[PDB]
C-alpha cells in the first residue's frame, strides 16, 4: 500500500492512488 500526503478521499488525482486515509493517499 501506499501512504502519500493527502487533503480529503481524493486530493491527488492520480491513477492508482484514489483511497485518501488519514492525511495520507493510497490506492486501498
Amino acid at each position: 500500500q501506499l501512504c502519500l500526503l493527502c487533503q480529503t478521499s481524493r486530493d491527488c488525482n492520480y491513477i492508482i492512488w484514489t483511497v485518501c486515509r488519514d492525511g495520507c493517499c493510497n490506492i486501498s
